[PDB]
């Protein structure tokens, strides 16, 4: 009646939890796989039959030639990067993707100078406070800021009267040079490429509202929504201001695709068995030591977009439970359990104490978070190779206890356990 | 189990549909009445027992001394205006409101210079294109733009180390003067007030996430959510760029209060019997004539915030059906039906034609919208006084047909019919 309900895959920590993996797995029989917020600052790794892919703007289901990939109005798109990405995956075998890629005509555009201002703002904050955000420098913040200001431009603007567009492009370019006089912008040059992309994107563009709506009310379809970033990186709920500039939480699905809450079915939270954070900001369970090195190393924890080394720490339940209050997860996907195969003991943060007393809830003030003392619980390691596990029974005793521990302390059920990078390295628990 | 489901009241056109009225009516037995997006740019009129109120930041349920009013993290707050408003309503009888007003510690702050830059940006766009946005000049756009940029400041920042806050305040102040050198900012002066407000707001501040979450999972409660602005004014879905800078659509409820889609129950769309738009932008059914004057006049259509005269036009189903695709309304509230009591004929826009051919869906490109030819349907007036109506039976034949016409063409049911400004001037149809 009201229509089909989409399935959502969201990050529950600070990203890189394995969203590409979970989405790839669920997109096998999906009719539509979509992306709702963020840009190519996102980096999702998919592994199927040896071949490894790293998607940024392309929905991770772009591999499925039977499914339709959709980029929603909440996404911010840098045209050059978009094709740079598609062509790189073409070389990996991706063919006729422009045949199954639809782009919402309301999605905003990330311009060359946006990524430029992004870098400049980072160097300015660093060379003025010794500390900056840790941005991926993909111009995400500047573009979302132009959007809220209503000065930004969108897909439909590029595909319309080009002369009109150009007049706006120039005004926006200037507006930036104003706040950053040391910014160089080849107005006429960048516009030449944008005119070229216009005709390259044209055939794929569609009205997103009508598109999603038609799909959710026509003959039942299986629609999958790929989140980007994660709960604690959410512009509203994350460790502000050390967050990304979009809503990575479940609400972002509605505002980013134009679908009402009743068309939202299962909302899966991707939970990494340990915590990682790439960029600046508070991180309670962070491990700057041998154990931190072993997680970073055994987990190959480096940017799939920037190449930066990620910070690593024990699992942290304070952020997870917080993420659950905002997203209302219906089941979890616990990834990279195998990374813990070697440990004799695995610590997990259960609460935060301040001045001796335990704090009641996750702090809105990030600076506070930088001073909390994490209260840990120590669990026994299983000291066994789980990379070959395929069913609940395979996992040794301690591994199973660790899975329950996450379950119980979150009140949410674990539906999948990740034991490898490839699609097959999964254990559906129900 | 998952918890209670909140009731949402949203605008289906370009605002001023009567949201304050519908919310006041529903808040009588509400445990919590909240506000999720926008700022005091919003203007909601409530009428109960002669006394008339116009709320801007205060949830319209702030009148109910038994219910709790909540301002969510999606809201942008200008401290001065906040109290200017509360004190004005105190004079009208509002007492001990600070006792039942809770403010999310994650809500961003609108600073004096924001409202200043807002005005300057408007004069600049006008004195450079002969056309500006039509902003209420309440600094909404500048504040949301600072938010996306992560340069903005929040409630929790004001309530924390003031010296720290001040350092940021100054950096943000400068950032603005940079793009607007003709901007005067009394850094030390504005900071003196902000320090005063800090202690004035302190007692009401709480953690919004924990707050809403606790309410939705504790003993069942009736939570009401007051939308601001409306669908066609939505930053993503409205007539961009002639929109407001927040998500007025249903998704805004989730991102603005931190609650997952499953805790969203009824979503009511407030539909005015004719269409009004205050500000610049395309408006297909606009009536610049005698009929336009009669609606503006009989409907007292002037800004409840600015005092500006609103533009008026016939009901427009293209925007309404579009609004429904994004919000997924469960029932409608058709307001100001009485305004039509005098007309011998009432026209309604059913579709948009371009170059002779009918367009398939509401256009993402606003400029197109400025050239569409509206296709009208003419209905017979009832030529009778409905202001005294209180039940379906009271309404004359033509009035009832008009209510059905809205129903049928939208596929959504009309649950309330407004016949006056006061709470009692309502007809619940089911
Ligand atoms: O390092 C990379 O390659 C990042 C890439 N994608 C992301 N993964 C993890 N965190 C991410 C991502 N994108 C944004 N962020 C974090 O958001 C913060 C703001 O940066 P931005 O979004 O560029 O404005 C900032 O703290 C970012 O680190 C990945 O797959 O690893
Ligand atoms: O005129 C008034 O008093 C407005 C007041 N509240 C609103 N009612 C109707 N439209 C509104 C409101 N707030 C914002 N807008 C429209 O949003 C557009 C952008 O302006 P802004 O939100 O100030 O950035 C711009 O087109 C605005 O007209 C009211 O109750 O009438
Ligand atoms: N060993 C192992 N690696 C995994 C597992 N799940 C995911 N990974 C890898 O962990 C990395 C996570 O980074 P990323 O792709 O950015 O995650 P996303 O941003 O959430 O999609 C990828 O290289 C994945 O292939 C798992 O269960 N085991
Ligand atoms: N005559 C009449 N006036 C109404 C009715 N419903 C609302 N109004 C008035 O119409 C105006 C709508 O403006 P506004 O309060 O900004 O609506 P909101 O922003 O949606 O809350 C207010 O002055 C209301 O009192 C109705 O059914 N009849
Ligand atoms: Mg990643
Ligand atoms: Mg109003």
């Amino acid at each position: 009646a009201t229509g089909s309900r989409v399935t959502v895959v969201l990050g529950a920590q600070w990203g890189d939890e394995g969203k590409g993996k979970v989405v790839d797995l669920l997109a096998t029989d999906a009719d539509i796989v979509s992306r709702c917020q963020g840009g190519n600052n996102a980096g999702h790794t998919v592994v199927v039959d040896g071949k490894e892919y790293d998607f940024h703007l392309l929905p991770s289901g772009i591999i499925n030639t039977k499914a339709v990939s959709f980029i929603g109005n909440g996404v911010v798109i840098h045209l050059p990067g978009l094709f740079e990405e598609a062509e790189k995956n073409e070389k990996k075998g991706l063919k006729d993707w422009e045949k199954r890629l639809i782009i919402s005509d309301r999605a905003h555009l990330v311009f060359d100078f946006h990524q430029a201002v992004d870098g400049l703002q980072e160097v300015q904050r660093q060379a003025q406070e010794g500390k900056n955000i840790g941005t991926t420098k993909k111009g995400i913040g500047p573009t979302y800021s132009s959007k809220a200001a209503r000065t930004g431009l969108r897909i439909c603007d590029l595909l319309s009267d080009f002369d009109e567009f150009s007049a706006r492009f120039k005004n926006l370019a200037h507006q930036h040079q104003s706040m950053f006089p040391t910014l160089e912008i080849d107005v006429e040059g960048q516009l030449k490429r944008l005119k070229g992309f216009a005709e390259r994107i044209r055939p794929m563009v569609r009205d997103g509202v009508y598109f999603m709506y038609e799909a959710l009310h026509g003959p039942p379809k299986k629609v999958l929504v790929e989140g980007a970033n994660a709960a604690l990186l959410d512009i509203d709920f994350g460790t502000y201001p050390f967050v990304t500039s979009s809503n990575c939480t479940v609400g972002g699905v509605c505002t980013g695709l134009g679908i009402p809450p009743q068309n939202i079915g299962d909302v899966y939270g991707v939970v990494k068995a340990y915590t990682t954070r790439v960029g600046i900001g508070a991180f309670p369970t962070e491990q700057i030591n041998e154990i931190g090195d072993l997680l970073q190393n055994r987990g190959h924890e480096w940017g799939v977009t920037t190449g930066r080394k990620r910070r690593c720490g024990w699992l942290d339940l304070m952020i997870l439970r917080y993420a659950h209050m905002v997203n209302g997860f219906t089941a979890l996907a616990l990834t990279k359990l195998d990374i813990l195969d070697v440990l004799s003991e695995i610590k997990v943060g259960i609460s935060y104490k301040l001045n001796g007393k335990r704090i009641p809830y996750f702090p809105a003030n990030q600076e506070i978070l930088q001073k909390v003392e994490v209260e840990y619980e120590t669990l026994p390691g299983w000291k066994a190779d789980t990379t070959g596990a395929r069913k609940w029974e395979d996992l040794p005793p301690q591994a199973q206890s660790y899975v329950r521990f996450v379950e119980n302390h979150m009140g949410v059920a674990v539906k999948w356990v990740g034991v490898g990078k490839s699609r097959e390295s999964m254990i559906q628990l129900f």
